[PDB]
């Protein structure tokens, strides 16, 4: 991906707090045709430090994960610090209803559409879908509402 | 799905012959989210009867299967006469190129884009894509072409 695409003037502090994965698509069939899959996570939480990085609580096959991002210098752009380089990269979002993010393996790139609550609406799915246009995705999910939980 | 979706005027003797599963789709995640999931099958051959039946030879997890789709009243329908009823359901085809279907769980519903050769051209993508707008779909699923054989 590109930097072009990243969000512009993120406020990490406004992400904080609960979120819904509606959607996921990957540049690989393989990073989520399984519920096993390694990025088949579905994000719990975000949660800022005073420090600037980004935890997030995950649920997986379901378990609960922690990961923490720390930012780097591209804001928008977290770097999880685990043995294998993963970057979280924020797309876009108005903090109050959608976020949109991808992981990439530092080759291989997941996205997610997340909500902050099931209320019906479909800005993000849209939004999500009008991002997605630009990137190489090869499979492309959506959950209906007896999925979110 | 509707009969107003199936295809008019389908002359069965003219699909005969090799076939190649270039996309998916499913209404429910379930059914394509894992190489074992029951309508993760990918099309090899498909061969019409004097009789008017359509025998399907199918990729599995991959393992060869055969199943037979005898015709019904309505044309492009076919009934695979199983345990639990499936229909095959064909949208769209120009027999020299590509071939749109689907089946249904008699709820379910999986539609295929199928390609006569792995030919650099997205005549089927574009018109399969189109197809299923109409449909409710929430798993979708393209093949690169190392995943063609």
């Amino acid at each position: 991906a590109s930097v072009t695409q990243t969000m512009k003037g993120l406020d990490i502090q406004k992400v904080a707090g609960t979120w819904y994965s509606l959607a996921m698509a990957a540049s690989d069939i393989s990073l989520l045709d399984a519920q096993s899959a390694p990025l088949r996570v579905y994000v719990e939480e975000l949660k800022p430090t005073p420090e600037g990085d980004l935890e997030i609580l995950l649920q997986k096959w379901c378990a609960q994960k922690k990961i923490i991002a720390e930012k780097t210098k591209i804001p928008a752009v977290f770097k999880i610090d685990a043995l294998n380089e993963n970057k979280v990269l924020v797309l876009d979002t108005d903090y109050k209803k959608y976020l949109l993010f991808c992981m990439e393996n530092s080759q291989s790139l997941a996205c997610q559409c997340l909500v902050r609550t099931p209320e019906v609406d479909d800005e993000a799915l849209e939004k999500f879908d009008k991002a997605l246009k630009a990137l190489p995705m090869h499979i492309r999910l959506s959950f209906n509402p007896t999925q979110l939980e």
